[PDB]
């Protein structure tokens, strides 16, 4: 795959202008899941409720799930490949992972991403963390 430099340097930014602030775009980022995959509350206990801004495993999922999503760009930068951890692939296993949840969970995640950059955003920066995503996708769906 490539991935370039400056695909990285973009990815890299965006992910430290998430970190800014990881309360305030969680919620972005889950309230897109539940908006788009309203089933997303009886696997993700921590949302059975709606958004629970007080849980604090929202916030830990969610920085994790993005960082995960970094450390892929890094991988296609590095390698150009992206591996997954057993663990990753073993839960995703389950009948609930399909093809058109990982359109749900891309779409959320980029959506998190432009309000988190602001007027930064772009057609190119939404490509990087498209590929970066992509890529790790395929990398649990076998691994
Ligand atoms: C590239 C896309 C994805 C990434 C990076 C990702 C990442 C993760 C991570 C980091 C965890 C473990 C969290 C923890 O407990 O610390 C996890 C678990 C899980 N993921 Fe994702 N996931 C992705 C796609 C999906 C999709 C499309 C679905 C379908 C709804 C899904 C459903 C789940 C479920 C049900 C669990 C287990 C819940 C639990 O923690 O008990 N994942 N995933
Ligand atoms: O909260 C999580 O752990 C999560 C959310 C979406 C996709 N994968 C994992």
């Amino acid at each position: 795959v490539a991935f370039t430099e400056k695909q990285d340097a973009l990815v890299s930014s965006s992910f430290e202008a998430f970190k800014a602030n990881i309360p305030q775009y969680s919620v972005v980022f889950y309230t897109s899941i539940l908006e788009k995959a309203p089933a997303a509350k009886d696997l993700f206990s921590f949302l059975a409720n709606g958004v629970d801004p007080t849980n604090p495993k929202l916030t830990g999922h969610a920085e994790k799930l993005f960082a995960l999503v970094r450390d892929s760009a890094g991988q296609l930068k590095a390698s150009g490949t992206v591996v997954a951890d057993a663990a990753l692939g073993s839960v995703h296993a389950q009948k609930a992972v399909t093809d058109p949840q990982f359109v749900v969970v891309k779409e959320a995640l980029l959506k998190t991403i432009k309000a988190a950059v602001g007027d930064k955003w772009s057609d190119e920066l939404s490509r990087a963390w498209e590929v970066a995503y992509d890529e790790l996708a395929a990398a649990i769906k076998k691994a």
